[PDB]
DNA sequence: ACCGGAGGACAGTCCTCCCGACTGACTGACGTCGTACG
DNA sequence: CGTACGACGTCAGTCAGTCGGGAGGACTGTCCTCCGG
């Protein structure tokens, strides 16, 4: 059911047998099984929850900013540099 | 489908004829079918915009104030509230 | 080889709506008091 | 004066109605695998 890393990037049909599979052994692969990763639960009540926080902060962010492109500042990725503007406050 | 707005709210079997309905016409009471209520969509690049603008308003949000802050906003239902937050700078 | 997307099982929504519990109201029954008669 | 009967009032029990938790289930959209171009 799971298929194999590989077969997973490659996106081939997966023998699935354990613990080396199909192409992986043959190919002499470097074959995992690699577990089942997390993300937050699609639900109506999560979805809101995070709708919650988001408007909150963007509700305090219109009295910081407010004056525009906010959205200049949210794409940056320095923190000297975010600092280095913000300190014209 | 779609049933009137008075036995959505009392949770009981809607005829749904046209115009009215049995309870409504019978008991004597204005029969209606409201619009559908308009939501956010609940896919996932949907919840990912959202968690994920979310998150960046948090990390501007700290090099702003401090992290107890961030914890009080993210609770904060009341606008006056959210502004003497920023009052007390 | 490689990868866009078809295909499909599955997660979870978001409707209408049946069913059970709880509260209120109404009716009946009993008890107590008051009056009348011996 | 004392006893008995009737009438009224109060309490309890039962039934009905209504708000509510939520089952049922069609459906929206996810999120896998892996086809075939
Ligand atoms: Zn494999
Ligand atoms: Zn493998
Ligand atoms: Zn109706
Ligand atoms: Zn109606």
């Amino acid at each position: 059911e799971q298929a194999c890393d590989i077969c997973r990037l490659k996106k081939l049909k997966c023998s699935k047998e354990k613990p080396k599979c199909a192409k992986c052994l043959k190919n002499n692969w470097e074959c995992r099984y690699s577990p089942k990763t997390k993300r937050s639960p699609l639900t109506r009540a999560h979805l809101t929850e995070v709708e919650s926080r988001l408007e909150r902060l963007e509700q305090l962010f219109l009295l910081i900013f407010p004056r525009e492109d906010l959205d200049m500042i949210l794409k940056m990725d320095s923190l000297q540099d975010i600092k280095a503007l913000l300190t014209g406050l």
